[PDB]
């Protein structure tokens, strides 16, 4: 069976063309809809097709949002396109989008299962094109609030990574009020299980803090029992946090009633073998005090990093590492200084 359909590209013009695609198959699913693989009859490239009921009424948050993007660690929209469901007044936005199968987690769950270690290289490079794909998004103003190891796409051959899923993203209005039960929970921000709803795109930054540490460990670092339990998992390890840090966080409630725990050292929570520089770098990410965290973009800068800059770095597969210098006027904006030490001389 061959589909045709009348699609606007997504950074393009704004002008519908036909697209024809081909071998449909159901690979996910969500409250939002349902996920399609597909193959282009132009291109016979892969492709995801996001399929999300549509409120004819209001316009669709996330459609917005990935028309802005262009970056090459973040899944591009190809296209974008409508459709009929059920009832008659149903109609479906369908988003078209790169199609990358692999997934840190799948990946991270091969090594877990194994009783293995993802080897450092993959961690840097990994951690390095995230807070990457993130200074971009920032710079925008736009949150993703859903990182978690299930949405960083791989491509297993050059190890370039990808950031998916834009359906719970948002740009951040500084006096406007956001949502707190947000992110996936083992990622989910100390601030947020406060229940503040004046919060920052920091938030992200803890999220990818929760994925470094999982990579490092083989496991989640705060498998939490529910929303709430959640934050007893964090003060296990950052133990509990002080009035100021509680006062930080831009707390809705605060009677917890939380037992008192002391904080249990960083270099202790990892294998011996771990590096320091992983370790420094984790704990200026998992900070209770949002703006204490680093932002992505000095993440990027971090020594853990270095390797990565180094010019006779290379994939274990022989291959050359993806591009990770091409920066932009818009990613450094936040920080421009900064290039001297993300731009290495070589790559200049
Ligand atoms: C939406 C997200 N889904 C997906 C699943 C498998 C492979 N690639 C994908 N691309 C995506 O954007
Ligand atoms: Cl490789």
């Amino acid at each position: 069976k061959v589909t045709t359909v009348v699609a606007t590209p997504g950074q393009g013009p704004d002008r519908p063309q036909e697209v024809s695609y081909t071998d449909t198959k159901v690979i996910g699913n969500g409250s939002f809809g349902v996920v399609y693989q597909a193959k282009l009859c132009d291109s016979g490239e892969l492709v995801a097709i996001k399929k999300v009921l549509q409120d004819k009424r209001f316009k669709n948050r996330e459609l917005q949002i990935m028309r802005k993007l262009d970056h090459c660690n973040i899944v591009r929209l190809r296209y974008f396109f409508y459709s009929s469901g059920e009832k008659k007044d149903e109609v479906y936005l369908n988003l078209v989008l790169d199609y990358v199968p692999e997934t840190v987690y799948r990946v991270a769950r091969h090594y877990s299962r194994a009783k293995q270690t993802l080897p450092v290289i993959y961690v840097k490079l990994y951690m390095y094109q995230l807070f990457r794909s993130l200074a971009y998004i920032h710079s925008f103003g736009i949150c993703h609030r859903d990182i978690k190891p299930q949405n960083l796409l791989l491509d297993p051959d050059t190890a370039v990574l990808k950031l998916c899923d834009f359906g719970s993203a948002k740009q951040l209005v500084r006096g406007e009020p956001n949502v707190s039960y947000i992110c996936s929970r083992y990622y989910r921000a100390p601030e947020l299980i406060f229940g503040a709803t004046d919060y920052t795109s920091s938030i992200d930054v803890w999220s990818a803090g929760c994925v470094l540490a999982e990579l490092l460990l083989g496991q989640p670092i705060f498998p939490g029992d529910s929303g709430v339990d959640q934050l007893v998992e964090i003060i296990k390890v950052l133990g509990t946090p002080t009035r100021e840090q509680i006062r930080e966080m831009n707390p809705n409630y605060t009677e917890f009633k939380f037992p008192q725990i002391k904080a249990h050292p960083w270099t202790k929570v990892f294998r011996p073998r771990t590096p320091p520089e992983a370790i420094a770098l984790c704990s200026r990410l998992l900070e209770y005090t949002p703006t204490a965290r680093l932002t992505p973009l000095e993440a990027c800068a971090h020594s853990f990093f270095d390797e990565l800059r180094d010019p006779n770095v290379k994939l274990p597969n022989g291959r050359d590492t993806p591009a990770l210098f091409n920066f932009t006027t818009q990613e450094l904006s936040s920080n421009p200084p900064l290039a001297t030490i993300l731009i290495p001389p070589h790559a200049r």
